[PDB]
Parts: C-alpha cells; sequence; structure tokens
C-alpha cells in the first residue's frame, strides 16, 4: 500500500531524524521555491489512520484548506512536512502520534497515539 512504500523509501523530514515523519514526493511540483514560515499556504489533501478505518478528504479537490505554515494551525508534521514542497507537487507523509495527536489524540476522530497517513498537494502559498 502507499504507507507501505513511504516506510521502506520516505525521506526522514524530522529535525531529531527520529522517522516520525516520513515523505514520498509522488508528483514533482515547479521551480525551487517551498514556502516559508508565516506564509499562507493553500493544499488539497486526504488523510487516515494507517490502521483504521479513520478517513478524511473534506479538502480532496473540493474546497482548498488554507493555514499559515510554522504558525501551529496544524499538526507538527504538516507544519513540517507542507515546508519542503513545491507549488504543484503532491506528496505522501507517514506521521508517528509524536508528530500528530500523541497519546491523548483527538477523540472520538483521533485516537491515542495514532500513526496518521497523508497525501498533500501543495496548491499555492503566499506571503502574509
Ligand atoms: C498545532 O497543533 C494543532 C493544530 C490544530 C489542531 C486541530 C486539528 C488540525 O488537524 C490537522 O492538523 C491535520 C492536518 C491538516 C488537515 C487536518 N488534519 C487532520 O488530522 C484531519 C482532521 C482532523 C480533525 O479533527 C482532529 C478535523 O476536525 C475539524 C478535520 O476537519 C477537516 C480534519 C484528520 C481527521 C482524521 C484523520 Cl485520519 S486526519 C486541524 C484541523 C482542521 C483545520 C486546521 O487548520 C485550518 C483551519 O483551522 O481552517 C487544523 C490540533 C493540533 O494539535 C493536535
Amino acid at each position: 500500500g502507499a504507507p507501505a512504500t513511504v516506510t521502506e523509501q520516505g525521506e526522514d523530514i524530522t529535525s531529531k531524524k527520529d522517522r516520525g515523519v516520513l515523505k514520498i514526493v509522488k508528483r514533482v511540483g515547479n521551480g525551487e521555491e517551498t514556502p516559508m514560515i508565516g506564509d499562507k499556504v493553500y493544499v488539497h489533501y486526504k488523510g487516515k489512520l494507517s490502521n483504521g478505518k479513520k478517513f478524511d478528504s473534506s479538502h480532496d479537490r473540493n474546497e482548498p484548506f488554507v493555514f499559515s505554515l510554522g504558525k501551529g494551525q496544524v499538526i507538527k508534521a504538516w507544519d513540517i512536512g507542507v515546508a519542503t514542497m513545491k507549488k504543484g507537487e503532491i506528496a505522501h507523509l507517514l506521521i508517528k502520534p509524536e508528530y500528530a495527536y500523541g497519546s491523548a489524540g483527538s477523540l472520538p476522530k483521533i485516537p491515542s497515539n495514532a500513526t496518521l497517513f497523508f497525501e498533500i498537494e501543495l496548491l499555492d502559498f503566499k506571503g502574509e
């Protein structure tokens, strides 16, 4: 499956290099630039628990998911992961709970200690 590939071939983009966020590029984006902290970012995404029938696709080619990068508007894994993406890039992330919802989780949506899988398209990014 897609998680499997990321495990085996994903690059660990954490700082602590603890394999807490593994990334694969599925489609290469355009030019070289990627977003700075405080850039407003526009993405499509979908996600699932790795071992779970929770799935999320609210922003799956419907409306863009927008947030401001590294302001903590999202889980650490996204502040980390999306920061690395070019405009037009699509990527898979596999995410240990420590870079997501941790032992607390986010009941009932996310259980305690969840690993998450996301497929993210970076549509665009703008200076705050
Ligand atoms: C900095 O730490 C956090 C920041 C934000 C939160 C809330 C969860 C936070 O969720 C996320 O960080 C991740 C990555 C971005 C996509 C949404 N995320 C999710 O995990 C997904 C999510 C989770 C949701 O509830 C947890 C959620 O509820 C509204 C949601 O709505 C669309 C989507 C998932 C649900 C089930 C999965 Cl399985 S994955 C969040 C949810 C919705 C929007 C959002 O930002 C944009 C906006 O508000 O419009 C931020 C928890 C945080 O810590 C746990």
